[PDB]
């Protein structure tokens, strides 16, 4: 908990721990522990936030979004996770947790962990909170999140800027009327569909029939906001901007920057950004627009103009009555011009590309189904009955292709990764591409073009090199890899575990979009406590024990 830290001197935290501190490597110790309980129901027939009845849905504690988890830098967190689906299993990932040492609780079922089976399966995650910041929590079990077994987390810390209120978590989301598993099913042969709705801090109002509300943010005269954004979508990446305000980005995902004021801010799907505003504009309402742009290849909604109200105190009530202004085209891509508050630096004046620290991205559409997702040649498709984790504990070493396990036994050397997006495939499109169990740095990619202009980039030591930052590039848990091109990114093996690195569309991991980092095994299998063997024993157990009472089959790769 925090004994210097105010509205005047954000920067200051507590006795040895500031803004500067590096994080990664120093946490405070406070003893305490924040628990929760999350419990899971599947519900028919749900009339939801706009009106429409959704075939089904499941949700924590019978709520649109789980807790909202709270906790300081430096506390514990403890939640015991209970499964009261019917069919479904779950596992809960931690987004931007970073499982220092915690693999076991990563909540990658395949992987991590079997899934917690149905009807009153039961296990308790428990993660350390060394970052702070904005991060969100989600269902691995397919795209099983995209039914509503999703939610937020909030861990106290410095900030890069001065502010005077915190106004908390503001999740945006695509919002689809039909369930995650027809859709998966619907993409597997299909163009995913824009959004019905996008939701904002769990409110939207209804295109057609006016029913529902905007999400009303009361601001402060005069004082600086700070306000936690996040992109909880399945497959949706967003354009935010408000009237009449600029915003000034002090975090990148759970990574603090140098303060950063833009008019408008890309997020793609699992991104975040902490912003201050200043509410220094005369009293009245304002719109916050929710606009897509990159041609529609990243996403879009069959709302034309998802908003939510930003009203001053004291303004009268209603609606805005400024539409403003068009934010500038973001092209699917997010900015790679933050500057990590804590600085990295790592060599970037020479790169062979090779088999071994490359992952071409490819589109099969000669199989079935029609769109299957390969990464170096295969589509990822793990056992939620035997994860990679059951092989480390009985020292098997024989992993399915499926598993695309690359392995990497550097101990705490960077490690280097070129991303191909399919240069020659029949087409491209835009992902957001995610990393388990670390942040990574951003040190470049291919030359930004529109997202469906259909031109092909090849990495070219040539003329790239000279492209590339690693003087404090971005460093951050999720970054866009150009449609038809390339991304240059690189890790620090300081984390022994099973590390899930994929597409965060539903859609495209679902279908394959992914490979499994197996970060020094052979550290791993030493540092697995015996609660979290038995543990993990445990559900395995009970997992495998269930699901030949299933009624319905394994249609996907299970992430
Ligand atoms: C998870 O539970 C969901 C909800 O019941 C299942 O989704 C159904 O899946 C079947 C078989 O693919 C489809 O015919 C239905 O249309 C789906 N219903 C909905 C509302 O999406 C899903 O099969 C379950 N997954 C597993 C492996 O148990
Ligand atoms: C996001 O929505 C939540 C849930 O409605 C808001 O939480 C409420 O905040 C108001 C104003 O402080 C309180 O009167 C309520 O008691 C709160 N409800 C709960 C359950 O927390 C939250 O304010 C919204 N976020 C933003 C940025 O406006
Ligand atoms: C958003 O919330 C604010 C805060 O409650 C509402 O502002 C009030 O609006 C009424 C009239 O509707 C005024 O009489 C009060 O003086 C306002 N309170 C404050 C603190 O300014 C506002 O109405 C809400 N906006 C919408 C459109 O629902
Ligand atoms: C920000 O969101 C608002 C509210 O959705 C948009 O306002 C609508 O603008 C359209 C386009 O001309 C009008 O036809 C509607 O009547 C407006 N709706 C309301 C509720 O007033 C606004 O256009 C958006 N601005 C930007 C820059 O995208
Ligand atoms: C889960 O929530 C349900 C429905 O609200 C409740 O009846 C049940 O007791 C809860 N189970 C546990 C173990 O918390
Ligand atoms: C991709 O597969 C090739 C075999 O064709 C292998 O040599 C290479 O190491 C693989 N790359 C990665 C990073 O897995
Ligand atoms: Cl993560
Ligand atoms: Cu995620
Ligand atoms: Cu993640
Ligand atoms: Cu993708
Ligand atoms: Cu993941
Ligand atoms: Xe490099
Ligand atoms: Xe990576
Ligand atoms: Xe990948």
């Amino acid at each position: 908990e925090p004994t210097c830290n105010t509205p005047s001197n954000r920067a200051c935290w507590s006795d040895g721990f500031d803004i500067n501190t590096d994080y990664e490597v120093s946490t405070p110790d406070t003893g305490v522990t924040q628990s929760y309980v999350f419990n899971l129901t599947e519900v028919d027939n749900w009339m939801g936030p706009d009106g429409v009845v959704k075939e089904k849905v499941m949700l924590i504690n019978g709520n649109i979004m789980g807790p909202n988890i709270v906790a300081n830098w430096g506390d514990t967190v403890e939640v015991t996770v209970i499964n009261n689906l019917v069919t479904n299993g779950t596992s809960i990932h931690w987004h931007g947790i970073h499982q220092k040492d915690t693999n076991l609780h990563d909540g990658a079922n395949g992987v991590t962990e079997c899934p917690i089976p149905p009807k009153g399966g039961q296990r308790t995650y428990r993660w350390r909170a060394r970052q702070y910041g904005t991060s969100w929590y989600h269902s691995h079990f397919s795209a099983q999140y995209g039914n509503g077994v999703v939610g937020t987390i909030q861990i106290n810390g410095p900030a890069s800027l001065p502010y005077d209120i915190d106004l908390g978590v503001f999740p945006i989301t695509d919002y689809y009327y039909r369930a995650a598993d027809d859709l998966v099913h619907f993409t597997q042969n299909n163009a995913p569909p824009f959004s019905d709705n996008v939701l904002i801090n769990g409110t939207a109002v209804n295109p057609n029939t006016g029913e529902g509300q905007y999400a009303n943010v009361t601001l402060t005269p005069g004082k600086r906001h700070r306000l936690r954004i996040l992109n909880t979508s399945t497959e949706n990446h967003f354009q935010v901007s408000l009237v009449n305000h600029t915003m000034t980005v002090i975090a990148a995902d759970m990574v603090p920057v140098n303060a950063m004021t833009v008019d408008s801010l890309f997020l793609a799907v699992g991104q975040r950004y902490d912003v201050v505003i200043d509410a220094s504009r005369a009293p009245d309402n304002y719109w916050f627009n929710v606009t897509f742009g990159g041609q529609a290849a990243c996403g879009g909604s069959l709302n034309p103009h998802p908003a939510a109200i930003f009203h001053y105190a004291g303004a009268p009530g209603g609606l805005p009555t400024d539409e403003g202004t068009p934010p500038v085209d973001h092209q699917c891509l997010d900015t790679l011009d933050v500057r990590p508050v804590v600085p990295r630096s790592v060599p970037v004046n020479s790169f062979v590309k090779r088999p071994d620290n490359t992952l071409p991205v490819a589109l099969d559409l000669t199989g079935t189904p029609l769109f299957v997702w390969k990464v170096n040649g295969s589509d990822i498709n793990v056992d939620w009955g035997k994860p990679i984790i059951d092989y480390i504990l009985t020292g098997n070493t024989s992993y399915p292709v499926s598993d695309n396990i690359v392995q990497v036994d550097a101990v705490d050397q960077w490690t280097y990764w070129l991303i191909e997006n399919d240069p020659e495939g029949p087409f491209s499109l835009p992902h957001p591409m995610h990393l388990h169990g670390h942040d990574f740095l951003v040190l470049g990619r291919s030359p930004d073009v529109p997202a469906a202009s259909q031109q092909r980039f090849v990495f070219d030591p040539a003329v790239d090199l000279a492209r590339l930052n690693g003087d404090n590039p971005p460093r951050r848990d999720t970054t866009m890899l150009p449609a038809g091109g390339w991304l240059l990114l690189a890790f620090r093996t300081d984390n022994p575990g099973a590390w899930l690195f994929h597409c965060h569309i539903a859609w495209h991991v679902s279908g394959g979009l992914s490979v499994d980092f197996l970060e020094r095994p052979a550290d791993l299998r030493q540092r697995i406590s015996q609660e979290d063997e038995d543990d993990f024993n445990r559900v395995c157990d009970e997992w495998r024990a269930y699901w030949p009472t299933n009624p319905y089959p394994k249609i996907d790769s299970g992430l």
